[PDB]
């Protein structure tokens, strides 16, 4: 029922590292502030993402996206009957955020996501990248995907795909030690191949990174120059076995919490056929970090 | 439910003058006439367009096409349970409309419509345009679109969406003045991105403008020079930010009554998302009048 | 619920006639016989049409074909709910249709009809046309469509569409004299146009005329020559203006019957909208007979 | 070395007929006029056919267009080497033609020929049609063709294709009467089949026929219609042999002076191949006149 | 210099088996005769293969086709340069063939070869062939190929290429025995890799088979089993590692004469790189004789 | 001989404003310095416009392309042929320029002209726009056109055409006053329409305006907006007559010296005609200034 | 007039090892050998690269093809005329490199060199990778291409282009350290940007490295991990700014001798400019080694 990840929003200790970082490195254009929040576009919505200062370092808060008022309702009907708590946001919030409509409420661990609808765009001021890029993929599916880090994965599939609609689309078994791994869980809602995966990591971060999608792989291999002069290069390019996106990751500002700069995956349809994989890369991806 | 705007009738004060610009600047064929209305064709129909002597200057009447005899019957049901009024058309109301059947009856705010199905198709009597214009795009997604006035927005979307069965595209917030706003509400029933737009608009008329799509830009470009000659002209070239129509617009013979000529909109699918726009223009639209 | 026209049987006064029509004008390939039918290919089935000896000299019964098994039990559940007398094909009417299951029936009119699944493919035995034509358009559309004359138009109508499942798609009022139009109600059950029309035509046979349609454009001119050879051409060439078919009719050997051979018609789909014509002809199509 | 048939000029007894017929019937648009000759078009340029007063009933000349100021030079140094008479045309004649630069002559049996570069074209007044055709093809391939009557086949061709540069497509003898026909020599200067036939008719007229070709074959059959309801079919709908034109004829307000309209012909390119036919219809043009 | 090969001429003892089989079993349409030969079509030409009672049971011409008159005398002045005899045909030659004009030679061992140039075509009378094949690939590459047995290679050689302009594709060391092998030499003149292929093979005919390519793979696959209920197979289906023709041979009624059928094979263009190849398949083409 | 316009170089009183104007109102990208002149990017080369200070605010120079050092020299000796002096480029000057070759020069009229080859390119730093525009359309094509204000159109022609190896596309007769008109010629050296077009019009520079295009009709669009809001709109859109370049005029800060910035003209190629017209525009393309 | 690199030929201390090498990690097929050299297949030729024994530890050979023995004696000839040193190949080496003929040369500083006509294919025993790689690009291109290491530029420049008829297509200056830069010169002989590449760096070997071209990118990222895992690696996946090839370079088993593997490069055409670039790589080829 959620139709695909609007927005992400930001808390860092460094705001101004956080800027040079979005726009000189990944190339977003800078789009003003909204309270204490610098936005950043990639396309024709009012902002994509949000950094704002804060202790955490880490994701504050994620948009989910529905087509319509009537779906909005529809999902506050399900929160209630799943008994999970949810807070209509205010004209303020509204303001903030730009929509025309938000539920706020937690994943199963602490992460706030607010569930909203009627996005604002601005066609009259056309997306200008801050560096080098063709453009970014986003559209139907949403800004991107991450990778949002759990205690218990068993208890935030039942969540996220009994309450909030993701489907899932394969699993990777990620090798943690010599005896010891990881069954990663990708989720779509639509057709990216996943827009949400939750994994039970060692990290003390709520996600391990989130991607980005390019229209071209010279937009990708240009990135990674960018960021390997920025020294914050954590992996070689590669492609991945199970959406065949073909990237680099780099550190953000923000310890712990990096970024995937992609190309090229695979979509999925209604026939989708869900799978398991060994490894997370096909070929590439040598960890530099 | 409704399946797209079918045509569209005028009473106005001076007829000759709607017939020269209807036919010299627009483009319209000029087909004969049913009783003391002056018929114009953009297409196959038997007409799309008629214009009848009358001290209202406005949209007499808009016809909605329904596909088959069974769905105006439904449309009659629907009618009968939400309470509103309607006659079914006689004979000679069949005859003058060139219909196999209708229903006439009344917007909230005394517009009146007539929901009909099986329209004449003359094709033994080519379209054949009195102005250079290449030809229009109609089909399936009917003869054009028009912005409705209307005194309170939420009571005409809910007759507009709750019975007649359109479905809500977009908003525009129009600025009027220093800090006054109206927020234009976009219906479609069909792939055409609108068929009837609503706004809150201190105007005296039941419309604002009514709109026709041309085949390619030049035809666009073309028709400009045409109404400029006419010296008719409101608005230079310009493309819309939720439609992305590359128009302009021009005054009709009625004063406060406008047409717009564009080409090269976006379409509506199943996957439309409802999104807010702060102008109404990408680009372009300067007002001339 | 019926899925196309599969077959046609005329009972003649001059088999050899019936024949040489069939096959050096019409260029269909002979196909042995089966009982005292002589029996004619268009394409991939054992056959398409049958001709057997008779004083009728009209259509002796058409073949409406099912997918399956399944599909022919359920059109018995909905005759025997209509009231529709029936009686199941045994094995040696099954043996001599070469199909794996019917039902007989008539239509309101005495029209023998048999619904059927399962037909016999011959691809061993590739089509070989007796005449130059490039191939025939069947598959899914059936073998092609015809005009069924009836003496009440509304009831043969509730037959075909609400027990047999036909849709309506459009009615063109057929001048007859100074006053005097019927009515031709066109109706598909695929893709096709129209595979049976109805019209209460002042004719003493069961159809009007039967129609092939042809890959190209030349195959029609080409036809045309042949049959006018033959002395038997009734229309010139002209294009219809409900379905578009490019095509010219001709007498067949049986006195008031006549075959229709056409390209290129327009194609029926889910949004098709009912409309009415004034005139069978877009262009062409002068009467010769 | 000449590029294509750039226009044409006729001298008719009837020039009200000439223009009723080549507006209302043919579709050109009327373009004003030039001296005593009114002017229509048939697409960009200021004028294709000429029409003025005259007792010849009759081509009165042919304008043979050349690419530029050096190919008309080339071709002045051409006429000069073979012998052939020539006139540059004057101011006067460049102002009345609208073109930059031209040569007058006479075919070997006296019809006057145009040598001709820097053709007038105006865009700003877009191509509008007088009768319902979707337009002409013309570009590259010139106006259309038209077949020259001559005494001396081998005589006329010497010069056409030795002095002007046309050269031969094909030929197809032509069934005069029992046992006489006559070989008709068709070339070409471009893609088109040809520009130019030539035949020992036994007409009084400069020629039989000029051809125009129309964009579709719909644009064709409205044709024949509005043609036949003038009276005026001398063929019906047919293909030609060589070209594989799909056309009709009919007479023009001037006697034994016909028009042809047709569509899709095949064109010419390096590889061509001489080649002899027996008939001039692949199927259809039975004689009507 | 010479174009394609245009057509083919054999002389047979059994002139009713040649004929069932061209017709019967290589779906060749008949075409009526000239002086003592059948005639077959296998398109628009009036006759691509004739067929006419001798002792030989062997070619006995071959015509190679030229663009125009111009070309042909071109080829003349070619022939008297290298000292090749030859006659120019005569009006009863030219009407037997159905030419516009013909040299009349021999290569260096004996086979009649007629350059001809304006052939005669007869679209009025489509190509219907007699038995089930889609159609043949002809057109600019003409009529087919043959393999021409010689004593002397490299005399050959220079004839075709020198003389006639041929140009070699490649060659095929075909392995005849233990440690024998010959050399095949294989010749284009057009897009078709190879019309002539030179040969020192030990077989008393001018040619070891002649080749005919079809539009579809089922046209072979239905062709082989044609044959091979006729009993004539000689190869199993299979590919050549030059052309790439996906054919099977099969005995002609001529003894040690056979026939290639054939298709989707490479051509050839400018640049075109000579190469050797060790064996004829690339897979299959089992001896079956 | 001329391959293509590669780059231009402007005096300016106000270097600044010039700045301001390449990047942020066109949208080229700033690409540091040379000498004492700001280099400006549009593509993948080190720099297609320079801007230095200078009291003439007019063109001080254009690069003529060539694709080796051969042509070079080929341009070198026709020069020498024709008499035109010129010097070939020190080391200092190829640097400046960052050219492998160049040869100094003047039309007859004063403007300095470079004949070059070996331009510099930075593929590893991308193209990064000032201002929101897809990209430009440069290539073998060039960096754009421009207008060139000559005394003596007939010798301008002589030298451009006859020693540079320009040729003319087509003319346009531009109406200067009541009786009054300038005929411009518009010259190509590649696909583009005009790479130089000359005209004697009463300006006090060396050009009327150089040109652009777009990759898209909404970079235009935009770029009207950011223009018109710079107050610098001398045209509105419209499209040109010749080339069909829909485009909009604006001053650049040196006055009497325009841009255009244009989208979708068409293009030339062999079989290019030269024509002429009477209007500079098809449509639109109204004066502002 | 050479018209692609054919084959090259290594002399090694280890033959083991790069049989290993160009088997398992590049995926080329063995092919058994001739003499005391190991044959390699790419595709449908006999070989395409050879491995003997050798202290060198080089390349021993490059073969230059041409398409016909003409062409080959044309090369003679003007080997002849540019008095360079040839040996005609006897029927030993024709047999050895299974050519059926070859010229022998060396370029200016020793590098022997082929010029050979008419390669051996082997259609029947398709290629079969020995490591997973979907295929490589070689066709009219040839094989790949490799960096000539010379002492004197300009006269190997002279030799490769004045006598071998390779075209310039750019330069790359290449630097060496503070202010030591190598201008290389890249050459093509056909749509490949480069076939040769000529460069003065200080390396004791004939040549920097060879290239070969997969078919897609997953081949060469696949690529990039066998060889990784042979620890063989000595720079990133890049992409270089002159022809666009996206590859990775790594050690051959030769110290100081590497292999490119790539894809997707741009090609050449006959308008290809001539140009100067300053970096190598567009984006990546980080140094590894
Ligand atoms: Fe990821
Ligand atoms: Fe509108
Ligand atoms: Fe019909
Ligand atoms: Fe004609
Ligand atoms: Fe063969
Ligand atoms: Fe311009
Ligand atoms: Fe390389």
């Amino acid at each position: 029922s959620i139709e695909r990840l609007g927005y992400l929003g930001f808390a860092v200790k460094d705001v101004p590292a956080w800027d040079h970082f979005l726009t000189k490195s990944v190339g977003l254009m800078a789009a003003g502030s909204a309270g204490d929040a610098a936005l950043y576009r990639a396309d024709q919505r009012a902002w994509r993402i949000a950094v704002q200062p804060g202790e955490l370092d880490d994701l504050a808060y994620a948009g989910l996206e529905v087509d319509d008022a009537a779906a909005l309702e529809r999902m506050a009907d399900k929160l209630r009957q799943a008994g999970v708590a949810f807070t209509r946001g205010d004209e303020a919030l509204m303001q903030q955020r730009k929509v025309m409509g938000l539920l706020c409420l937690q994943d199963p661990f602490g992460l706030p996501l607010e569930i909203y609808y009627g996005p604002a765009e601005i066609f009259h001021e056309p997306f200008l990248p801050s560096a080098p890029v063709s453009g970014f993929v986003t559209g139907d599916q949403g800004i991107g995907h991450f990778v949002r880090c759990v205690p218990d994965t068993a208890k935030a599939m039942a969540f996220y795909t009994e309450v909030l609609g993701f489907v899932l689309s394969d699993i990777i078994d990620i090798q943690m030690g010599p005896e010891t791994s990881v069954p990663a869980h990708f989720l779509h809602c639509n057709g990216r191949h996943h827009t949400i995966a939750l994994a039970a990591f060692p990290i003390p971060k709520r996600i391990h990174h989130f991607m980005l999608q390019a229209n071209t792989i010279d937009d990708v291999g240009y990135a990674f120059d960018r960021l390997d002069a920025a020294g914050r290069i954590t992996s070689l390019l590669g492609r991945h076995t199970n959406d065949q996106t073909l990237s680099f990751y780099a550190d953000t500002p923000s310890p712990m919490i990096e970024v995937e700069f992609g190309w090229g995956p695979r979509t999925v349809d209604s026939s989708w056929t869900v799978a398991r994989h060994s490894r997370t890369a096909m070929w590439g991806h040598k960890s530099v970090r």
